[PDB]
């Protein structure tokens, strides 16, 4: 179609669709994880080889816990400890054990932006008068300034869908966290330091806090992002293509995820009359990984 | 399509069982609710299982009452309690029994959000001279200054599986003064979340010095439109899912906590007070492809 | 994962009926319209039959009482207007169940900071000055939107028997929006939403123009409300009701205790009607037979 | 409706009423659905109607020849179908009335020292802060009923060279209403003729006309033969007029409008013929 | 219902494509027509819709140049302002009706303060506490059944990024001005042509549309179809006590015409 | 309305060629329709392809070496680009062508010594790359300027053919002023990528035409030509006045490149003129 | 009807891929051959897609970091240029329509009075201010491609067709905007800081700005959609086009150079250090219409 060609022609699906869709999904309870995936095999006889559409749906769950609960430890201990085990990264891979990954879904687009240059001058004069003993005085002004601005359109935190590296074998995605705007403050990331009161992405009492326990001074999990406290569903395309010669494959489809324990302590410096949140990179992964076998001849999938 | 093949290809619905779409609705007066359900079958013979779509929808209804008039019987540590039930949370779950099957695709789910931070920065110069009488007398300035600006600009889902999918409706924030949440704090006058009139506007019973204004969901209800699939094996007969249908709900009061010179009246919320639940079962016959 | 059109309902049914039924009841001025359409899908368990209510409701916006206008307490602007403010419109099933089901429509931080410095000089003097400033800000702000003119179609609480819809009034721009925010208030002008002169003169001609005002405020709203009822092919025959009001209020000014004041619903006039929803021969309250 | 009924028999009738300059058109298609109770058809009336905005001032009746110049600048354009109290029920008349489509705070603080009266601050400060049809051609849908339709197309307001914002109610503070106001009080004692914006210089309506694309449906039973619908299109008139004189000062020109002082209408039924549909006057 | 379907193009007969095209060399117009003959048996009359494209040229001279001349050096530029396309039906024949495209409307706080001083010996405390509250449009003139018109008027430009002049602006004028301050010849102090819009150098791109019915009894017609093109002629002098280079117009200077008649054979559908 | 209603044919024929001297490449597309409901024969002409700006600074390469004057650096940027398509003045008609607030304030203030208050009350654009013109068409030559107008240089802006000023002339394609580097003016232009997609790499045309003659008719050899014109903005610190004010000047129209090729239409032989006989 | 490949029989797609593990870069390319048979020549549109990583270390992360003598000597390889060519063998030619292309960049180009009186008391009566003042703002903005994806066309031919896709600059820590030009007075480049002063101790190996911290194509791969076609005369028989693709790279390093300062880390940048190329060469066989 980009030679003023018809559309949905040069695109594979003209007598030759056989449309074999198939479905099989899975769960692991333990982490709670539920796999989806759904493939079509298009075998076009004008072509050398079949061609079949992988695309992984469903949802992961966060299953946010806070697993570590010393509540004010008043007199012993110099204070509470309490923790909150928030995710951060969410690797997705596809492991060819055959033929190669050939399409994958999302790729990279543009970012949008809008920085701006203003430039401003201003002219004055003014008049003052008096009669009785009293001065008058005058004034006759002259401004010239410049104004330069920028926005950009970050999606928060959210949580950004990169493409990490790709093969026709192994494929990747590192969906990241980058930051949040705690009650309407920010925004804050995973590395914004205050001098007294260190991380406070996850600070609930934004001015003072009152000497409670930290069990319940984390902001709330609905107080932050739809995905944080719920889970990603993933939409992930891949294609497969293997020749008419070639047959029988054995796909991996692994789903993984990093999690950050985003802590509140007293006992890290000060922590008395306020209260200080801390984090420690990359504490817990859980992973379950999974086979499957791509029959070619009567394009089904078990 | 993003894989440069042609448009509805990896899709099924060719050459397929029918669109067998089935229907079944039903009132719990109750809680005034109204359940609605739209199956549609599609027995794919190029797939190896059969797939069903569930769309649910029909409509719930808020129920808000103002069950406490305090004011008005013996007025209570002056100006008392009038509650109102203001609903929270609006789970609907479908779990099916663990035995039979399993669930698929879900709709909706939770979305990337975007946001716009801003980073301004202007410079400016000045200059002046000034004039006076009593012969001889100018003055002047030349100013020179720096800003720099920075602006910026729920339906949740809890834990799902191909058994029990779940959804947590969440509310977010109110205005025409500015945001005020779930956990909106003041030092005197604690969640003002719904206040109309600060400072007392007669002395009157709070029956009616709340704001009426608001969204158009509470009273009158929304309408959801949230969507499952299931597929099952082409040689097994039925299922047996749940339904569920639930309520939370939060009971703002305004009453004399605080009362400070011109009857300041208090408000207080707190989280998840009333919750009322309404399941139905429903068999997934699946030789001959109906539900009741 | 799913195709287009395959989900939805149109595979080899049945004949579309698409009947008709329009009338007028003229003491309101009012315009009731009707569209059934009945569908009968052979694969389904039932017969689906869709509704769509059409047509419109005139305001009609008259000022009803221009008289006081001469002289001594309560005289030159005791003038009211009928200004309705709620359409409810309803869709009661007869208390039998007929599956009323689906339905249409639905219900749905900035801080600058800056620096400075100057100088002050004078004529024959002993020294010069200076100066140094710091500024720093923090803005907050909203704005919303939607349906400003309130013509909000809000789905009030449908049933298996009663359909209902609540179009209310929350606020409008009169003149330019000086004043009134909306049903508000002021120590010395009470409600400003209807005024037009805030300083003048006969009360009738004292009111912003009933097109200086929203088009619906003046005309009339055309509903548009779709609601769809199956039942089993066992039944032959249903009882739709289909109700329409105009709740009212009855907007007054005055000259003085220049004040205005809105007043809760008080005049309201309805119009319903029911309909036989025959199933065996798909006709209405209208026509006959064949064969 | 319309679902393998065949038929969609479009017809088209047009006539032009040349004293006002006016352009009658229609557009008909009927579509006779057996599945249906009754027989549909659709009218879709189009064409166009002038503004033909004149200044017909100083005309033979001229120290004054430059005083008191009038421009009859139209106002309301009424669309009307009146079916007689006796025939096949109107349904279904597009277009429709639909709904038209910020608070913001800020607080800081100050702070300086003097150096190099004056030699110490401390600031506190606070602040509050809180899709219109200019071409004001508000397509409203005024009273009507299954026998007579009508519509109000009026106006509202206007920015005058951008400089605003008058509407043909709200008037200037000692001019009345300079909406059609070129020059304030430039030209001193010129003809009246030649001090306003020209018509060009406004909305691209104003100056032309409004082309309808009005659309109506009736419905009649398959019993019933014939119909008698009228079809009435008005064109109200408004005298906004220009003289100079008022309360002196360099010439205050006075701008004044008193409403709705010339009309005219242009209607002409049409025989439907169910029978052949020929929607062309005339009878069987 | 049936209101959005009015469905002329079903079952259209014969799509009778015709097709010419000539160009006026003296003022470089080149008029173009797209006609098509559409004869639905559902319908009372046989429609043809016409479907006017081509271009037309601005030819912008400066054809007055006396080049260093209290009185100034007469400069001129003929500007066209005015584009009058006519299309004259004898009056006797069928009618015409229907008009693309069409005319459309256009779519268009209190605060606080405080604060505090202190100060040396015999000097004395501050204290403040403020409070304060706060073009190209294309007009179509009335259709008729048989003479059409349309005008689309233009009234000015906004000079190289700064201000905004029209056919009214009164420097005098310096909407074709380049430099005001202060004397080359008047032909080269303008803002160059380029630097000025699109149109002014260019031309206008007709999409004019239009529909003609006629009655299956009667036979030919005879249409005309009038091409106009109004100039305005803006004229400038470095002086008419500074030096200031002033600028004037008036309206309505030069006008010319090219028409063309047409032959509605209705019997084959065949426009020549 | 459009012509495309049982009109088979669909001949659609293509043609390419280089001219390598300013490496540019045509590119043609056409399809004849001969619709017998009509009364002529239709062929839509699309002209695809690209022609590359090769966009050099001519006094570069090497230099330290042993140069009395000064630096002298500068750059052939084009302005304006062509691509006319001339009938013979005696072929088919060409019938279409694509593209074508008021505030008041109050306060108080309060001191020391007998009677010491004191009072307030106030009271209160395509531009950065090039413009896509329909110069005149006619039925016989249909051609269009592409021409440049102006770019925002390093965040500063904006800066045109005729931008002026009293200490620098054009600085358009400066990239800093006063003292630069204070080297060769060769590495202190604002980098070529640093300016719009276009001016570093090339335009490609879209320009679509349609050609139709009568079927009475035969031949009509048509001529596509294809142009480009640089700017030479020049800038040194051998012709300012030392003191920085390193300036610079441009000047209009001073290099072309036309490229032309009279296919031969053949309204009804088809086969476009191309290597003419064998190669 | 304006676009060819209607019932146009031969749609014979295929695939073939391979992937450099070296500095890990995966081809893809995506052929279709259509034979219209009303045309003269036969078409084939090439699509090409996989991705190329950008595989960013740190190869001078300070060896066993050494504060006065090795000191901040900590660079990143970051890349910058990633050319993708098509050189036809100089005897077949006949390049013709390439996707993307360029396209214009879009730009948005865009008085008070006073008076007041002041009042004291003591041997003095009221004073005044008449002020009166007039602002011309003038502001800018586009859509800018800042982060990287500027996808240029450079010049194509009937033999070589080519692609730039650059970088232009980065917001650091959402200030900007910084490119690889931007210099300081005191800091040199800042485009890859991290830390504006670190008080002296810190490995300058994880002093840089993380690497999820700047753009999605910085840290990851581009996944080419890019697509071109050839078309060959029906006498014709066989051509040998190449698939080149490179990644130049260029060396942000923070080094002493100028020895150092009050602890403020330098950083300095030099264009197209490293580069790597990946080309092959593959056979357009046009009877059987195939390509190995």
């Amino acid at each position: 179609m980009a030679q003023t060609t018809s559309q949905v022609v040069t695109d594979i699906g003209q007598n030759a669709k056989t449309h074999t869709s198939y479905n099989t999904f899975n769960n692991e309870q333990a982490d709670n994880m539920t796999m989806s995936l759904k493939v079509t095999f298009i075998d076009d006889p004008s072509a050398d080889k079949q061609i079949a559409v992988i695309n992984t749906t469903g949802s992961f769950m966060k299953a946010n816990p806070t697993l570590s609960d010393a509540p004010v430890d008043g007199y012993p201990i110099p204070g509470a400890s309490v923790t909150l085990r928030y995710p951060s990264q969410y690797d997705i891979a596809m492991n060819l054990q055959t033929s190669r990954f050939f399409h994958v879904a999302p790729t990279n687009a543009v970012e949008e932006t809008t920085v701006t240059s203003s430039v401003s001058y201003q002219l004055g004069g003014s008049i003052d008068a008096s009669v009785t003993p009293s001065g008058p005085s005058g004034e006759s002004g002259a401004t010239g300034q410049v104004d330069w601005s920028d926005s950009v359109s970050y999606d928060q935190t959210s949580y950004k869908t990169n493409l990490i590296d790709q093969t026709n074998k192994h494929v990747k995605w590192n969906v990241f966290f980058n930051g949040y705007n705690n009650q309407n403050w920010g925004i804050y990331t995973r590395d914004s330091y205050h001098a007294l009161y260190g991380n406070q992405l996850f600070m609930y009492s934004r001015t003072y806090p009152h000497e409670t326990d930290a069990r319940g001074n984390l902001v709330p999990m609905n107080d932050l992002p739809t995905l944080t406290n719920s889970g990603f569903s993933p939409g992930m395309i891949a294609v497969v293509i293997s020749e008419k010669d070639t047959e029988q494959s054995s796909i991996q489809v692994a789903y993984t995820k990093h999690a950050d324990d985003y802590t509140l302590r007293p006992g890290f410096t000060f922590g008395t009359g306020n209260w200080v949140g801390n984090n420690i990179k990359d504490v817990d992964q859980k992973t379950f990984n999974k086979s499957f076998v791509l029959d070619w001849k009567n394009k089904k999938l078990v």
